[PDB]
């Protein structure tokens, strides 16, 4: 059986939140560009495989466009925690979404 964003995402999001917190909070990075991506990646792909309705392409998007400033510091300008911590918070509700979506289709 496969449905529309559930358990895949769910799983998916979760080791990726898991291994980012674990990476951000081992030394002081939020990753070395590699572990994050690789893992990131391969989640990301996990996640494309639960119906293309247009909110995996942005939440990939985001991820990646953000890919870049999410370390404290990265050689940015701006608030690289503020800004990461938007894009958590936006990809966050588009997955919440999703998965009650695909988890509970009407109420």
């Amino acid at each position: 059986m496969v449905q529309i964003q559930g358990s895949v995402v769910a799983a998916a999001l979760s080791a990726v939140i898991t291994l980012i917190a674990m990476q951000w909070l081992m030394a002081f990075d939020a990753a070395n560009l590699v572990m994050l991506y690789l893992l990131g990646v391969v989640v990301v792909a996990l996640f494309y495989g639960r119906w293309p309705s247009v909110v995996a392409t942005v939440i990939n998007v985001v991820s990646f466009d953000l890919f870049f400033i999410a370390p404290r510091g990265t050689l940015a300008v701006s608030d690289v925690q503020y800004l990461l911590t938007f894009a958590v918070m936006l990809t966050v509700g588009l997955v919440i979404g999703n998965l009650t979506a695909g988890v509970r289709y009407q109420a």
